[PDB]
């Protein structure tokens, strides 16, 4: 996947706080993460895709091969098992930890990068446009 390549800035966000809460993020991390307006920088080198989110809150980075599970430390310090695939042009990122699971879909829509975060009954949607 490469249509995802480029530098992206968060422009809008709905229900993210509820999302973080449901995932289990403590209030302190919720406050500073909810107010963050991170840049998402996505690059690809062959089979390795790298995605960085930079913000004053925290900088994070993952690098992976489609279909290969990998260990991740999240901005909220969860140690999760992550598995990202490309499905109908949508990057589907799954995190599993403690028998729980959350799903993050990244898609390209017009000129937006759209992010859908799902946990249990909560769905948060985030939009990012080119910088
Ligand atoms: O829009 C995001 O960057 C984002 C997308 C999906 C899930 C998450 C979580 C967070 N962000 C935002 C974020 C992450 C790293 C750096 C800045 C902002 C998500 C914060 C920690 C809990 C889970």
């Amino acid at each position: 996947c490469d249509a995802f390549v480029g530098t992206w800035k968060l422009v809008s966000s709905e229900n993210f706080d509820d999302y973080m809460k449901e995932v289990g993020v403590g209030f302190a991390t919720r406050k500073v993460a909810g107010m963050a307006k991170p840049n998402m920088i996505i690059s690809v080198n062959g089979d390795v895709i790298t995605i960085k989110s930079e913000s004053t809150f925290k900088n994070t980075e993952i690098s992976f091969i489609l279909g290969q599970e990998f260990d991740e430390v999240t901005a909220d310090d969860r140690k999760v098992k992550s598995t990202i695939t490309l499905d109908g042009g949508v990057l589907v990122h799954v995190q599993k930890w403690d028998g729980k699971s959350t799903t993050i879909k990244r898609k390209r829509e017009d000129d937006k990068l759209v992010v859908e975060c799902v946990m249990k009954g909560v769905t948060s949607t985030r939009v990012y446009e080119r910088a």
